[PDB]
């Protein structure tokens, strides 16, 4: 029983999905950018695509279609993600560590993509 296709209620958006064998770390400013997914492609998403939330919790996907709790994640986990979406591009940082936090990639992905 559940009420929406949600991937989790504890994941607190932003949040960043890194789909199995891609690269691109898929932004989702909220709740309603995970809505656009399966409302325009019902497809994809593989039991394994990764999920990060803003407070660094990692989730994986399963065939259950829920997500599960996959740890914590340390400073350097978010960079690990988002090294796939820039190093797939062609980019590598400007200014600070690649990134702070989620918030400023979500901020960042955003004035890169064309």
């Amino acid at each position: 029983m559940g009420a929406g296709q949600t991937p989790h209620p504890q994941l607190i958006w932003p949040a960043l999905l890194k789909q199995q064998g891609c690269n691109e770390l898929l932004p989702l400013r909220t709740n309603d950018d995970w809505q656009r997914f399966c409302a325009d492609s019902k497809h994809l998403l593989q039991y394994g695509d990764k999920l990060v939330d803003s407070n660094f919790h990692c989730f994986v996907l399963e065939e259950d279609a829920h997500w599960h709790p996959a740890a914590p994640l340390p400073p350097e986990g978010l960079n690990d993600l988002i090294r796939a979406h820039c190093a797939t591009l062609g980019h590598c940082c400007t200014s600070k560590m690649h990134l702070h936090s989620v918030m400023d990639a979500i901020d960042f992905l955003n004035a890169l993509e064309g």
